[PDB]
């Protein structure tokens, strides 16, 4: 009648395990006090580069959790998955014997069912679509006509996703690199997602962007007070305020061109970089806003403490940076101790002003229309991470039999 699920998520500093329980109508069932059980464990797959028998063996205590977690008449039929992401920077094929010695591992330690497509990494459009289903499960949307789903934005490290569902007609016309549609049933419901990674322009990314800009100058994205380097994938680029400190329009202007705004559109419409909109529509009015777009909030003091989301309007971030771009490093610091923590002070006029204009010049965002930026979303009374874990979960699950 029920059915477990077990997805571990391998990052770059640690590896997660998550289990759920679906009841009959794939409602998530608690799991002691949570809506699943949650364990991580660190360091990473990376770690272990070099030793990828060990890179397996450093999740046998989390699969053994997991094990004692599912009760033993389940194995059999319970899905486990493993996604990775980072760990493409590996040198060599380290990346291809980690990723089979986990499949290995899991053959030969564990009792659940290991289908062929088990373990992999996890793609940029990959983690988008999935994130889009973990959003609209979690609201109640799957089975719904696309219209009335919510579509998906995460700014990760390196690379910014947009998912959101199109009608067939959008998906038939769509431009012929990832492709931009991505076919997926859900409760029976064929959706038509579309997807794009952009990769560049993920929060750490897009500074190096940026920076590049102004090349051996000094840049108005840079808070007065910090004349110093950003390094981003081994590349340096100077890092410093002008004479007169950051500089909130000529910020602006250098981020427009750092997204390529005018770069020509070999389809109807465009994003920026040349990149298809995918038409927008119902199925991207109301959005739920991802990773850095809820870091960056939090970090400067936008969200209510104890929340793991908000309800944010763009130009809640540009008002933001109209007064952040006139601080100092000092001020800011002092402000702001979360992005003291992370490092990034000097960057915190760039990645509001950035924000601003990735969600309304780039991807067409009313500044006034509320979207949500969380982390975390609501279910139940719990919180889910708004990130690709449960929709690949759900995925898993909607493959058995019953099920459908
Ligand atoms: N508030 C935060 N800022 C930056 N990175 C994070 N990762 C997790 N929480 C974060």
């Amino acid at each position: 009648i029920t059915s477990y699920a077990v997805v571990f998520d391998a990052g770059s500093t640690g590896s997660r395990v998550h289990v759920y329980h679906f009841d009959q109508n794939l409602d998530l069932l608690h799991i002691g006090k949570d809506v699943e059980f949650y364990n991580k464990i660190q360091p990473g797959l990376s770690a272990y580069a070099d030793n990828p028998e060990q890179a397996a063996k450093s999740l046998i205590p989390l699969l053994e959790q997991a094990e004692n977690v599912v009760p033993e008449d389940f194995h059999s039929k319970t899905p486990i998955r493993l996604g990775a992401t980072g760990l493409r920077l590996l040198d060599g094929d380290a990346s291809e014997r980690i990723l089979q010695a986990v499949r290995d591992m899991l053959n030969n330690k564990s009792t659940f069912n290991v289908q062929p497509d088990a373990v992999s990494i996890i793609d940029g459009t990959q983690e988008g679509s999935y994130l889009w289903v973990t959003i609209n499960y979690v609201l109640g949307n799957l089975g719904k006509r696309f219209t009335n789903t919510v579509g998906v934005i995460d700014l990760g490290g390196g690379s910014v996703q947009m998912a959101y569902a199109v009608s067939k007609k959008t998906a038939r016309n769509a431009p012929k690199e990832d492709p931009y549609i991505k076919k997926i049933v859900l409760k029976g419901k064929p959706y038509d997602l579309y997807v794009h990674s952009y990769l560049h322009f993920g929060r750490e990314a897009s500074r190096a962007e940026i920076l590049k800009v102004t090349h051996g100058s000094a840049s108005p994205c840079i808070l007065a007070g910090f004349d110093g380097i950003y390094t981003y994938s081994g590349e340096e680029f100077k890092a410093s305020a002008p004479t007169s400190g950051a500089n909130f329009d000529k910020c602006k202007k250098i981020i427009q061109k750092a997204l390529k705004l005018d770069y020509p559109c070999p389809y109807q419409n465009c994003t920026f970089g040349g990149i298809w909109n995918g038409g927008g529509g119902s199925g991207q009015k109301k959005l739920f806003a991802a990773s850095s777009f809820f870091y960056l909030p939090q970090d400067v003091g936008m969200v209510d403490p104890n929340k793991s989301n908000l309800k944010l309007r763009p130009v809640d971030l540009e008002n933001k940076a109209k007064i952040v771009c006139t601080l100092n490093v000092e001020d800011v610091k002092s402000a702001y101790p979360l992005l003291e923590k992370f490092n990034i002070v000097p960057y915190a006029c760039m990645d509001l002003i950035y924000q601003y204009e990735l969600l309304v010049d780039g991807f067409g965002l009313d500044p006034l229309q509320e979207i949500t930026a969380g982390e975390k979303i609501e279910y139940q009374e719990a919180l889910v991470d708004a990130a690709w874990a449960l929709g690949n979960a759900v995925e898993a699950v909607l493959l058995l039999p019953k099920f459908e």
